[PDB]
């Protein structure tokens, strides 16, 4: 289980992925058997290829970036929090999101459940 300070150095590290797109190491973070709920309040998808497909789906467009906009927070448990904002580009216009992820982390230091919480009142443009 990562300490408290090993989880706010894969979060930021999976932040930074994000905003570079780099879609096969970010599915390397995850374990087998992860689930990511993004929205929060969906169904969870399940399998790395399912999870490929949903970063591919998010990302492939290019141009998305993403950054903390503040202080990843950790438990000693293995879990952590983090807010960030992702900007990107709806229907040729600029747009962003604040989001927060809520990760556990599995005793090999791999995201075992990613829950992203974020809706339409956390849009704009």
């Amino acid at each position: 289980l990562p300490t408290a300070q090993e989880v706010q150095g894969l979060m930021a590290r999976y932040i930074e992925l994000v905003d570079v797109g780099d879609i096969e190491a970010i599915v390397q973070m995850y374990a087998d058997d992860a689930t990511v709920e993004d929205p929060f309040g969906q169904p969870p998808i399940h399998g790395r290829e399912q999870i490929a497909a949903f970063y591919r789906q998010g990302l492939g467009g290019g141009k998305v970036r993403a950054c903390l906009t503040g202080p990843v927070r950790a438990s000693h448990n293995g879990c952590g929090a983090m807010p960030f904002r992702i900007e990107m580009v709806w229907n040729g216009q600029p747009c962003a999101v604040d989001v927060i992820d809520v990760m556990r982390f599995d005793e090999h230091g791999r995201i075992q459940t990613m829950q992203a919480y974020w809706s339409e009142v956390n849009l704009s443009v």
